[PDB]
């Protein structure tokens, strides 16, 4: 007999978590289910609830988290996998900002130590991100608004800088 479809792993609020911040991880699937097993993958370690509390977050329980559930002898296909991040491991990037070529906007994410990974997101609802391997983005037709960035290691990318200060870009003439 087949698997079932997959649940969902949710981090609310947020996946971004900063230091010493409260995060809870949510699998859900379908009402009736018998077991939900909810596993870290850096150490295959496991929980077989479906809610995991963590009062405060801490740079070992960030990474990819996954979770199955169980009904009758069957398993489900696992989740999407949940990358939590943990924020504010090393000290905040430095973000500035200038006009690009037309409509361009050039954001700089400049640091002291030798970060490979760049993560900028403009405030809203929603959200817009930008990422990039390298620290000098263009961003195309930009938006107005409140931007900050972090910095981070493709070795460990879990594990984020602090967020810059804001800046605020003010595209209206
Ligand atoms: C779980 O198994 C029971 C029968 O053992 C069935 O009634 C129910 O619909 C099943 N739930 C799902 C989500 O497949
Ligand atoms: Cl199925
Ligand atoms: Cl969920
Ligand atoms: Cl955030
Ligand atoms: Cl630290
Ligand atoms: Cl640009």
């Amino acid at each position: 007999s087949g698997p079932l479809p997959k649940p969902s792993l949710q981090a609310l609020p947020s996946s971004l978590v900063p230091l010493e911040k409260p995060v809870t991880l949510r699998c859900q699937g379908p009402p009736g289910v018998d077991l939900y097993r909810l596993e870290k993958l850096s150490s295959s370690r496991y929980q077989d609830q479906a809610v995991l509390f963590i009062p405060a977050m801490k740079r070992s329980l960030a990474g990819r988290y996954r979770c199955s559930y169980q009904n009758g002898s069957l398993w489900s296909l696992p989740s999407d996998q949940l990358e939590l991040v943990a924020t504010g491991v090393f000290a905040k990037p430095s973000l500035s900002a200038q006009p690009g070529s037309g409509g361009d906007v050039t954001l700089q994410c400049q640091t002291r130590y030798g970060f490979d990974q760049f993560a900028l997101y403009k405030e809203g609802d929603p959200e817009r991100w930008y990422r990039a391997s390298f620290p000098i983005i263009t961003v195309t037709a930009a938006h107005s608004g409140t931007y900050r960035c972090y910095s981070f290691s493709s070795r460990d990318p879990y594990l984020w800088s602090a967020p810059s200060d804001p800046l605020e870009l003010v595209v209206t003439g």
